Formats: structure tokens, C-alpha cells, sequence
């Protein structure tokens, strides 16, 4: 039930998108540090940070989350073509995160897309699905993609998963605390 | 439920529900600068889902591209929806033009059922996709917003098949389309 839906997002999440621009992420990242980015202190990190809120809450614009979180630019974007359409684009975002009025990380950063799906499932009757399904269908999305990504070969130590429950939270607080942990 | 139910709901709620309502628009653009005003989605239920449209029918050859759509969407900013549209040919001559594509999730059956971590069959597939199909039909007649933008067009047809023109269908639908009009 809450298992087979979860798996098959998880398993959609990474075939359609992490096991093709994660190869080419950190070549992507080391492009525009050597050339746009000369800030010794303000490099921006070789992992793709995927945000996991675990009540499935994606808003649209990250930045607007969290006054800390300020958009600074975007990678150089990636082509290809798939089932049929031309070109198809894969861009990522990088994001400055503040702490105490100072850069305190440079990160790219977005959420897990699926998560949308999972709360719409629970706010649509035809979908079927309740609020206490997608809390568990959340949680399994998370696990399955833990166990892909411990076992993937694109994934060479360049993508972090951020889980988190639910204002006395900060968002860029919960991603810097990860940063600074592999620093 | 299964697989296909998420599959089929993020097809909408990530896809056809975001550029369904922008796409006679974009449509009008270019024309601004003889395409039908609907996006042809194609449904192979054995996931066979090629890449380039050409390497399943030569006669479908690739036109141009739309205007692109651009979104924020989650936390990337500016995501890109974009649309190609192709040429059918009939002996040798156009015979008709529309905005086709695969729908995408079908390929991404066929990849899971051949993952070993996934615990998918063979069997498993071809059932999902047929449950992909029928949730993504079911979506679309409770949504006329986005219903009358599209046209589903599924079918099951081995590839040792020489019986069957992926390009005479579509032309078919197309003609059938412009009939009723
Ligand atoms: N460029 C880019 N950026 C960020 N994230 C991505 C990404 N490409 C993939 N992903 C991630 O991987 C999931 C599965 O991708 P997939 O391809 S296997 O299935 C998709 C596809 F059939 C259709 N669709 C959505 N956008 C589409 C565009 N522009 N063109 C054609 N078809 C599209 O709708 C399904 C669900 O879209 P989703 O956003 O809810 O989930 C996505 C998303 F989370």
C-alpha cells in the first residue's frame, strides 16, 4: 500500500533525474567555482543537498522559506534528449546561506519534487490516500532512497539527504549544520 | 495502491496540470512567428520508449521546438518545460504536424523492472503500465481544464510488429481530430 507507492516515486526519482546529473554534478560545480566563483571562503559545495520534509511541504520558492536562504546563481544547466522531447533541460540553483549577517555556505540546493506528488495524493479523493499514508509513504520515500543512493554508482559522495520533521525552525540553520559536518 | 498510482498522479501534478494550461498559448506564439492545439502524448504498453521519435517511426521527424515554459518548481528556480514538435510524412510528404511526445513515466517502468534492487518482474511492468494508463485517464476526464489540451493515445504492439506505423496513427487521430471539428 503505503510501501509500493513510496518505492516507485523513489525509485522515479532516481532513474529519471539523480542517476543523470549526478555523474556530471561535481564537474559542473568545479567549472563554476574556478571561473565564477574565485571567493576562497565562499566555494560552493561539491554535494547536491536534497531537502526531505518529512510532511511532504515543497513550497515553490526556497528562498522566500527562509530570509537566510538568498538565491545566487545557477549552475551551468545540462541537455539531453529523452522519451521523445528535444533538449530537455536539467538546471540547478546554488544558494547562499546566512548566519548572524555573514556567509556561512554556498550550496546547491532544492527539495525532492515526489514529495509534492505525496501530499497532493492526500489532498485529492480519487488518489485515496490520507494524511497518516502520506506521513508513512514520506518516511518509505526516504528509506528507499537512502538504500538507491548507498548503492548507486553515480553517486560518488556528491549528494546529501536532508530529512526533517515540520516558526522556531531555520531552514538554512538545519543545511549549514550538515554542511559544516563534512567540512 | 502500487507503483503506477504515483507514477500516474505525478505525471499530473508535475507535468500535464502545470503547461496543459499554457500550451495553446505557447502554441499562438508560434504561429505568430498549421500545428493542432493539442499535446499528443503516446502510451506503448510495453514501455518500449525510445528517445528520438524517428528511431520508432523514420516517417516522424522532428520540426521545431516551442516556446520554452519556465517555473519555479520546489527549490530549483526557473525550471524549463519544453515541447517538440514533429512532421508526420506520408510517401515521402508531410501529411500533418503536432506537438507528440512519449509519456515519460512509461520509460521509467522499463528501467525499474530491469533493477535488480527493485524487485520489479517483467509481468510487474506490463500490468503498471496498464495501471498507469487507466489512473492517468481517470485524472484527465475529472480535469476538462487539461483534458481537452490532450489526447492519450495507447496501445500494445510488440516491436517484431511490421503491421503496425506509429506515424499512420497518429495521422489517423489527427484526421479523426480535425472530422469532429
Ligand atoms: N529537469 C528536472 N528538474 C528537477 N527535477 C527533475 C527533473 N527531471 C526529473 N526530475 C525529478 O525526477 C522526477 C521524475 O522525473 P520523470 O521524468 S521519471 O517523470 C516526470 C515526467 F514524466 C513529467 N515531467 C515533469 N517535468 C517534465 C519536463 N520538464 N519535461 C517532460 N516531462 C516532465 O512528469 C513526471 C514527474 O515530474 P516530477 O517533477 O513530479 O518528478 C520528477 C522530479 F522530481
Amino acid at each position: 500500500g503505503n510501501f509500493n507507492v513510496a518505492h516507485g516515486l523513489a525509485w522515479s526519482y532516481y532513474i529519471g533525474y539523480l542517476r543523470l546529473i549526478l555523474p556530471e554534478l561535481q564537474a559542473r560545480i568545479r567549472t563554476y567555482n574556478q571561473h565564477y566563483n574565485n571567493l576562497l571562503r565562499g566555494a560552493v559545495s561539491q554535494r547536491l543537498y536534497i531537502l526531505l520534509p518529512l510532511d511532504c511541504g515543497v513550497p515553490d520558492n526556497l528562498s522566500m522559506a527562509d530570509p537566510n536562504i538568498r538565491f545566487l546563481d545557477k549552475l551551468p544547466q545540462q541537455t539531453g534528449d529523452h522519451a521523445g522531447i528535444k533538449d530537455r533541460v536539467y538546471s540547478n540553483s546554488i544558494y547562499e546561506l546566512l548566519e548572524n549577517g555573514q556567509r556561512a555556505g554556498t550550496c546547491v540546493l532544492e527539495y525532492a519534487t515526489p514529495l509534492q506528488t505525496l501530499f497532493a495524493m492526500s489532498q485529492y479523493s480519487q488518489a485515496g490516500f490520507s494524511r497518516e499514508d502520506r506521513l508513512e509513504q514520506a518516511k518509505l520515500f526516504c528509506r528507499t532512497l537512502e538504500d538507491i543512493l548507498a548503492d548507486a554508482p553515480e553517486s560518488q559522495n556528491n549528494c546529501r539527504l536532508i530529512a526533517y520533521q515540520e516558526s522556531s525552525f531555520s531552514l538554512s540553520q538545519e543545511v549549514l549544520r550538515h554542511l559544516r559536518q563534512e567540512e
